[PDB]
Order: C-alpha cells, then sequence, then structure tokens
RNA sequence: GAAAGCGAGUCCGAAUAGGGCGGCAUUAGUACGUCGGGCUAGACUCGAAACCAGGUGAGCUAAGCAUGACCAGGUUGAAA
C-alpha cells in the first residue's frame, strides 16, 4: 500500500493522495493547508 | 506487537511502572573488488572394520545326478 505518517515538521499546504495515513498524519495536513486522499 | 493493527510510537494493563523504538550532542548508505571468518558442498591430505546395488564364480572345495573305471597276494572260514 502507502501509509502517511508524521514525522517532519515545518507547515505548509499541500494535498496528499496517500493509500493511508494516521490521525495526527491528516490532522497535520490540512492543519495548514491541502487535502489527504483516502481510496473509496 | 502473538496478531488485528496502530504509528515515532507501540505492545502489557481497565491510564500512567516498565520492555522494545524514535529524539538523544551526534552521526547515511549501497554496488563492485582483495582479503578475515561463517554456512552448504568431497571440503586441509591420506587410512577403516562395515553397509547397499548389480553382476562373476562349484574348472579348488562341500555335496547331488547320469555314465564308466580300479582294488597284487595271502588269511579266516558263516548259512546252507
Amino acid at each position: 500500500p502507502v501509509k502517511l505518517l508524521a514525522s517532519g515538521e515545518i507547515s505548509r499546504a499541500v494535498t496528499v493522495h496517500v493509500d493511508a495515513a494516521s490521525a495526527a498524519a491528516i490532522k497535520a495536513v490540512e492543519a495548514a493547508g491541502g487535502r489527504v486522499v483516502l481510496p473509496e
């Protein structure tokens, strides 16, 4: 698959399309611009 | 972490002690080569008594079977 995890930190707007992501993973993206996108 | 799975966190547990991990002041690898050593192969070299497989042997020897051969001379003296 493809998971998204929260390690890096600088803040900015970017929309990711990972096949999976963690809690604060998402709750870190949009929280600075961008959209986490999981398969339907 | 047994795993689902969760994620810089995660397994114990019903939350608070710990184990493993990140951060730790720091810190990358990977491909090819020479080499040290490991592993699996006969595995530094040489040596076994033995075990297993297929065949060669009764022209020696142990016996069988068919067909032939041989036993001076003397002694004794059974039945009838």
